[PDB]
């Protein structure tokens, strides 16, 4: 049920790092739980990441640095609504 | 003497709110803001591949609250940066902004905030799902419409629809056009505002003004508006807020020649002003347009009001005229505007009437009946009819009363408000467009053709437009007793 998303303006597009988003409800304790979830199930498979930013107080969820070949993974980790991958933005 | 943005803005009759600032670094420094603006320097920008380092920021800071040259002249601010030297940010590190702006508040709550966002990336819905989750903390975000001469709705945050989208208008009230860039325009934006030569602080030095163009400027205008609107009435809901800039801008000065055909009657023509006074009950409407339904020989189009809105009444269009009407219907306990295409494409809208009511409404329906068309009546006493829907499954074809086609069913929008007084005024020509308005104080609640062939109907501030390939354009308008 979790989609994966990404700019649709190829020039802004920032592959590697992504907003993994968690379901309307989830906790804090439950979004650092899915973070090293994902980072002991990319290690296993010799993957390094980096986890950048664990989000609370908006969306749950976090930012994570890592190569896109673990998106269908981080995809079935439990909580996640859909996955974001990071692009530019401009002052206008 | 005056900025000619500072004049366009004040109306023809004249007399404890932060903004937030989400931009490039800032020159706190500068006479126009210094001791107004605190800089948090919460920093999440991008590596570069001081006076142009801070030139944007300091300038949009300068136009919300400066001494000289601002809007919201002394006006509280806070900047956080988010774009680095070139201007330039991530989704990501926007997001950091906005949830560090919500953990200032939880931590130590003041009254009501602005947060302005003068940039702009394609559209994403994590940035645009963290716009919707701050809008629905109590906070009111100003977003940039884009300076890519396109349809706003591709853009974030300038598609949230929890979010204040401004356009950039000229000194003639013109889009701002200059060379391949230039307003972005369409649905998504709700109005426009000066975005062409506004002077404001220049970082180059304390003292020094430069006039700068872009919807960044323009949505700065309109958080100081915004700002000075809540401090004067601060319970203001966010619906109300929107419902008032609408109101208080002037009408029907962008000349509209300069946007795409199909963007033409979509993009609302409306020059952001001060209101009048500071500070009975008035009946404020406006209209929301949904996304086109597509191209599918069942495609529909839905359109709902914001959050503490009234749909009022609902209307449909085609550029071909191929569709098969609309109707109102109940959802979640809200009624919402369902528009439905027809056999030969290429797709509609479905067009909502969206008024401030805090009254009962409810929809009266009659399916297809007879020589005497489908008809259907708000039969309650002190009961107001806002609106007429009709819509038919068939492939081709008096007071408080709706009447449809023969094939076709009729939806009639019932109101209980007893504050309130309508009338249905109608106008019949024997022609591509057909128009008929409310009269000044008065609010257009809904706009119908009456039942040879239209391509539609939508309501354009309180006039009602038919358009068609006689023919009758019907509105309803109400006012407060
Ligand atoms: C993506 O669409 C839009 C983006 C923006 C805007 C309007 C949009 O149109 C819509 C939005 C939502 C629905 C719905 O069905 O919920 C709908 F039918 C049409 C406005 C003009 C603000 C506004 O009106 N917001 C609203 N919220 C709720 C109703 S209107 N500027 C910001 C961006």
């Amino acid at each position: 049920t979790a989609t994966f998303h990404r700019c649709a303006k190829d020039p802004w597009r920032l592959p590697g790092t992504y907003v993994v988003v968690l379901k309307e409800e989830t906790h804090l304790s439950q979004s650092e739980r899915t973070a090293r979830r994902l980072q002991a199930q990319a290690a296993r498979r010799g993957y390094l990441t980096k986890i950048l930013h664990v989000f609370h107080g908006l969306l749950p969820g976090f930012l994570v640095k890592m190569s896109g070949d673990l998106l269908e993974l981080a995809l079935k980790l439990p909580h996640v609504d859909y996955i974001e991958e990071d692009s530019s933005v401009f002052a206008q």
